[PDB]
């Protein structure tokens, strides 16, 4: 129907570092067909959301001990379509058109391999993101193993 509030909610930091935002589809055995979600990359959790009102994502998953990511040709159209491989389980990602994919893709290699892909065909001003992106990340290694156990 419609909302009421009074106030600004523009924060800036948050809990993890933004990297790259935009409609992803996501895909898992059982959903059948790709789900639409506001996917958010931060870090190296992907968090999903329903909009940008939306605080609290939808649901999140995780590619910090992703395996390795996949291509499917899929003759159809030209699009960008990769599996995260994970210790655990697979999961099926999807864009809206090549741009993206390369992007995530790309993006993703960075908050996993923690390098960044020399093997894209993104541009200058889209790679450094990947470069920032990983030493945003890298700072992260700093306080990221295990104080004591």
């Amino acid at each position: 129907g419609s909302s009421g509030s009074s106030g600004q909610e523009r924060l800036k930091i948050t809990a993890l570092p933004l990297y790259f935002e935009g409609f992803l589809l996501i895909k898992r055995s059982g959903y059948r067909e790709y789900e639409h979600y506001w996917t958010e990359l931060r870090g190296t959790t992907l968090f999903f959301y329903t909009d940008k009102k939306s605080i609290i994502y939808v649901d999140k998953l995780d590619i910090v001990d992703l395996t390795c990511l996949t291509e499917q040709n899929s003759t159809e159209k030209n699009c960008a379509k990769f599996t995260l491989v994970l210790p655990k389980e697979e999961v099926q990602l999807k864009t809206e058109n090549t741009e993206s994919g390369e992007e995530w893709r790309g993006f993703i290699l960075t908050v996993t391999e923690l390098s960044v892909p020399q093997n894209v065909s993104l541009l200058p001003g889209q790679v450094i993101k990947l470069h920032e992106v990983l030493e945003r990340e890298k700072k992260r290694r700093i306080e990221s193993g295990p104080s004591s156990g």
